[PDB]
């Protein structure tokens, strides 16, 4: 096809190393090699141009996020209820029973319960059950009930080698329970939304204001919203339970209606809801409002952004509190800057298209525009004979061409004084004279002409050696100065004093040059001097709203090359007042001094020399206003643009040849070494230096101040006032900031989570250390900060990357700051201040919850306990009797775990396995195992220790720590051995998996039953049955089995009418019924609020 | 070979070329001198 036709052309077309050479490696007619010799020049030439050496067509994987960083979804709502924890039945109550009869039971009148009846209810975990949101984060939590199995949810991280569908490594417990509870913070991310009221016409409450959930099928959840309003006919224990609440808290209790026949700004109402959650969402609430902005304060910041130029209005009433989250702190901008810039380090072709963005934007705004025909009019007047055999203004005018005609390295030199901390725009090699030069030759001397007035453009902290060094090569032979050494000598090359170091001294005591062999090197030395640009700043920004990224530098305050004197009328015209003309003339005049010379003027005819002088004069009394623009008018556009970019500038100091402060590295660091714990003495050997040199071509910036001119008829205010409306309306300098603070959360938080498994240097207090965790390593750490990163990214919806710059690292220990140094060994060094992170401190909060209530998500602390406990009665195995646990403080108990060995008995005798204390016994008694000692020894200790505990006299304790569990609910009625599963675990245990752990639980019954023997052989140790919610609800009585009526600890604002109702005891047990607020605010763009008088 | 094949270090690498993100310059001649893509480390 046409596509691969124009690929293979071009390809052999165009296509045709730093290593010293080697030995080893008249009549002409027209042919075709003769023709492709032209070619391939031509093509060399095309490709050593410094444009075309980095310019690109589409951008790259990193480019695109610098630029246009996707943004993230911080506001959200949800209009259902806000929980967590939902009432699951297990087992079905007997309805029909024999004594009693189906009219007793609330259930054969079709009357809705706000909790299920069975026989048997636990507690789960689900997160948002019932809830409404709009944008669904597709982070969640979901539980089954305790009888299906749930070892699915804790084989998701590290446990990729377990081969098993039922099996889960115990090591990795601790970094899967992390994981969860980040995805139950994430998900759980939300602001409550006020959706709609109605009082009630039946007398079941004091005529209070019902709440409604959207949705079609609506009906079900009056009934489970608010417990104590269901009638209370029958003595059963939802009934009495609800009998004994306080009757007045129900639905709405406050309003705020600040303006008539409109929403109310925010409604606390009672309703069924979770403390845990509830005060997650008060937390994000709280970090949200912490973050809001008025209109009054928008209009502030766009003004002094724009300097005045453009007006902005803001509204003059009452409001209707809106949410503007975008104003954000000052550290957490430092530390986006740091990782905007640690994540550009020596490529040279990521910041390439962002100067290119910014000289075009300077393009669109300048009112100044190039134009050569100036230079061809005030060359075609010049005066000089024909007879001549060679011409100086036809000379400069076709010197003055740039190569490949672009013109796009004025406005690009313009756009790199933003960054030179990051970007050194050096002059490109190809702008040098190819040998030299000689100033015998007329056209290295336009050359040179070219090269100095261009020179102070570029941000390079040697172009006041580089002129010099210049005319020093082409002035040799001819006049000699006195060098360094034998290597940097008079005749190298000028681009090659890049260096500081190698800054000659006759550049710096010019005294050493002699004034009667080297007058015009003397001159040049002393014009270098006295006559380079001043530095300046131009205060841009707005500290108030934006904050200020500036490091290195005092905030507000941009750095300029040239200095900048504003301007006091509207109606600009030429004068030659500045640095620019200044500097314009005096190479001028250098050079008509230097032809002047009594050694050179003998040298040139007559009339070459008026041709020369008057082409000069000329040259320095053209008429440009470029020299203008860059005085007055080029800062004010700069500052204009300056904020509302998607890169802050990144500036360092500038300091006019003085080889004292030049700074020589700057870099940035991530990470720490060994002991060090302390960035102040870190960063001096663990930082990774950060910048790129960019080339320019000299010709084209050397006819950018040479011609240029304002428009003929123009008023300065005017201009940028039509100029800069278009740019202030698109506002995106407002996302960014979102996604800063994201960026610095999303750190923060990987560097508290990677603390729980891992030992770090920061402050962090952990609650999940009894929960069983493996030797972490690098490898690990690098695999959890993966999953943290994908599930923060996968919440809040960025498509784009972010702490991969940091986890490119080890990411155990972690560490922002940066440094810049001096020449003279002096530094100077910005450590930013960790702020708040409320997904952290949610995290926190969520495992301290969980280490009081592990029962909920399935976690049974503490180890079981084999042996054979045959009897008919009808405890339960998570609520052992205390007779039957034994422990290391127990008489008469072996503890194993050191060394094992097995002695088989012969002719009779017992086998024996030692005691880790010397001692040997027999397979009987009671013993103490560790997980690992039987996970390392499965298949030898399971056939010579099941025939011992299914029938003899043997207890083992295998002290785990945490384990999941299971449940078995069987009929009391009946038989019942649990050996099948008892067996089954022991057999699917394996050195790198366990099987949840089987539990073998009666089921209770309110009419007294017969009892028929059981058998089980695992129970716990400590109390574990927190997840039961209420046993036989339906029924008025339990007889039976394990009972439990409903928890009043949980709902206390309805069985303690002292307490008041904003009460949460949470750290120990959740409400799950509480006063929750209900927000009404609206989000809407910045542009339907904020105008701007076009 | 015994001893590559028991040791539980694994070499890739693609740990170089990550660490030094690139898109003649120096972070890129030793990029293509260690030669990153050839597996044999006998």
């Amino acid at each position: 096809p046409m596509s691969t036709r124009i690929a293979e052309a071009t390809s052999a077309i165009v296509s045709k190393v730093g290593l010293p050479p080697t030995a080893s490696s008249g009549n002409m007619t027209l042919t075709s090699s003769e023709i492709q010799r032209h070619i391939t020049e031509f093509i060399s030439s095309w490709q050593n141009h410094p444009i075309v050496q980095v310019s690109a067509d589409v951008e790259n994987r990193k480019t695109a996020q610098l630029l246009h960083a996707d943004t993230p979804r911080l506001v959200t709502w949800d209009a259902g209820l806000c929980t967590s924890f939902k009432i699951v039945p297990i087992v079905p109550a007997q309805v029909p029973q024999d004594v009693l009869a189906y009219t007793f039971f609330t259930s054969s009148y079709a009357i809705q319960s706000p909790f299920p009846e069975a026989a048997v209810s636990r507690i789960v975990v689900h997160t948002r059950w019932a809830s409404n949101v709009d944008f669904d984060r597709d982070s969640s939590v979901i539980m089954a009930p305790p009888t299906e199995n749930n070892i699915h949810l804790f084989k998701q991280l590290l446990n990729t080698e377990t081969l098993s569908v039922r099996g889960a490594n115990p090591l990795m417990f601790r970094a899967n329970v992390l994981h969860m509870l980040l995805e139950f913070v994430l998900d759980n991310l939300y602001l409550n939304r006020h959706t709609g009221f109605s009082q009630d016409h039946t007398p079941f409450t004091e005529g209070a204001n019902l709440r409604s959930l959207p949705g079609p099928d609506a009906e079900k959840w009056y009934s489970i919203m608010y417990p104590t309003r269901m009638g209370t006919p029958n003595v059963s224990k939802i009934c009495n339970f609800v009998a004994s609440c306080v009757r007045n808290r129900v639905g709405r209790f406050d309003r705020a209606q600040m303006m008539n026949g409109a929403m109310s700004e925010w409604v606390d109402v009672f309703e069924t809801s979770d403390a845990l959650t509830v005060s997650i969402r008060g937390r994000w609430m709280a970090r949200l409002a912490r973050m809001n902005i008025n209109p009054t304060e928008i209009e502030w910041a766009l003004t002094e952004c724009a300097q005045g130029y453009v007006t902005v209005t803001s509204p003059y009433a009452p409001s209707v509190n809106r949410l503007m989250p975008y104003r954000i702190s000052n550290a957490e901008r430092q530390i986006s800057q740091i990782i905007r810039v640690m994540n550009i380090g020596n490529n040279a072709t990521v910041i390439q298209p962002v100067l290119q963005d910014i000289s075009v934007l300077l393009q669109r705004i300048s009112p100044l525009q190039i134009d050569p025909t100036i230079i061809s009019n005030t060359m075609s007047t010049v005066s000089e004979s024909t007879t001549q055999t060679l011409s100086p203004a036809s000379s400069i005018l076709g010197k003055l061409r740039p190569s490949n005609s672009d013109f796009s390295s004025f406005r690009v030199a313009l756009a790199g004084w933003l960054y030179n901390g990051v970007v050194t725009t050096v002059i490109d090699d190809s702008s040098y004279p190819k040998d030299g030069g000689s100033v015998t030759s007329l056209e290295n001397l336009w050359d040179f002409f070219i090269l100095a007035l261009a020179l102070p453009l570029t941000t390079d902290p040697c172009a006041p050696v580089k002129a010099f060094m210049t005319l020093a090569n082409m002035m040799v032979g001819f006049e000699t100065i006195p060098m360094d050494n034998q290597i940097y000598t008079q005749s190298r090359r000028a681009s090659a004093f890049s260096t500081p170091h190698t800054w000659p001294r006759c550049f710096m005591n010019i005294q050493l040059i002699s004034p009667i062999d080297a007058p015009i090197l003397r001159q040049w030395a002393e014009i270098i001097h006295r006559y380079w640009p001043n530095p300046s700043q131009i205060r841009y920004g707005t500290p108030n709203v934006f904050g200020s990224a500036n490091l290195f530098t005092p905030p507000e305050v941009l750095l300029l090359p040239i200095d900048h004197q504003p301007a006091n009328v509207t109606t600009p015209t030429l004068d030659f007042t500045n640095e620019l003309t200044n500097w314009r003339a005096r190479v001028c005049e250098l050079m008509k001094n230097l032809v002047d010379n009594q050694r050179y003027q003998p040298g040139w005819t007559q009339s070459l020399v008026s041709s020369m002088r008057g082409t000069l004069g000329k040259l320095k009394l053209i008429k440009s206003m470029t020299p203008m623009y860059l005085q007055q008018l080029a800062p004010v556009e700069l500052a204009v643009i300056a904020p509302m970019l998607p890169f802050p500038p990144f500036q360092v100091p500038y300091v006019r040849l003085d080889r004292d402060r030049v700074p020589t590295m700057v870099g940035v660091t991530r990470q720490s070494r060994d002991t060090i714990t302390q960035p102040a003495l870190s960063l001096s050997t663990t930082n990774t230096t950060v910048g790129v040199p960019l080339a320019l071509d000299a010709r084209a910036i050397t006819v950018a101040l040479l011609s240029g001119k304002y428009p003929p008829d123009l008023v300065t205010n005017v201009w940028y006032a039509d100029a800069i409306y278009p740019m202030y309306a698109d506002t995106e300098v407002f996302s960014n900031l979102q996604r800063d603070v994201i960026t610095c959360e999303a750190v923060q938080t990987l560097v508290t989570l990677v603390a729980q498994i891992s030992e770090t240097q920061y402050p962090v207090d952990r609650y999940l250390d009894w929960i069983p965790s493996l030797r972490a390593s690098a490898a690990t750490a690098a695999t959890f900060a993966e999953w943290v990163n994908t599930s923060m990214k996968t919440a809040f919806d960025l498509s784009d990357m972010l702490l991969e710059p940091l986890l490119s690292g080890d990411p155990r220990m972690t560490q922002l700051a940066i440094q810049y140094q001096q020449y003279n060994g002096r530094t100077f060094n910005v450590i930013p201040e960790m702020p708040g992170s409320v997904i952290a401190d949610c995290v926190q909060l969520t495992a301290e919850v969980f280490n009081h209530e592990y029962n909920l998500f399935g976690i049974a602390r503490g180890d079981i306990i084999i042996g054979r406990v045959q009897s008919t009665h009808l405890w339960s195995p998570l609520a052992p009797p205390p007779d039957l646990v034994f422990d290391r403080d127990t008489p008469g108990v072996h503890i194993f775990g050191r060394d094992c060995r097995i002695s088989f008995g012969m002719n009779g005798a017992a086998p024996m396995i030692r005691d880790e204390t010397g001692m040997m016994v027999p397979f009987e008694g009671n013993w103490i195992f560790p997980l690992a000692l039987w996970q390392m020894n499965t298949r030898y200790f399971n056939q010579q220790f099941d025939a011992w505990i299914k029938t003899g006299e043997l207890r083992i304790r295998i002290e785990m720590g945490a384990y999941p569990y299971m449940l078995h609910y069987y009929d009391p009625r009946q038989y019942a051995n649990a050996w099948n599963l008892t067996s089954a675990w022991l057999e699917e245990i394996t050195p790198t998996s366990i099987p949840s752990v089987p539990f073998m639980v009666p089921i209770s019954s309110d009419h007294d039953i017969s009892s028929a023997p059981a058998v089980q052989y695992i129970i716990s140790t400590e109390y574990n049955d927190r997840s039961l919610f209420c046993t036989n609800s339906s029924s008025p009585q339990t007889i039976a089995g394990p009972d439990k009526h409903i928890p009043v600890e949980r709902y206390n604002i309805l069985t303690n009418p002292d307490a008041p109702p904003t009460q949460i005891q949470l750290p120990e047990v959740v409400d799950l019924y509480n006063v929750v607020t209900r927000y009404a605010y609206e989000t809407p763009p910045i542009t339907a609020v904020v105008m701007g008088v076009p």
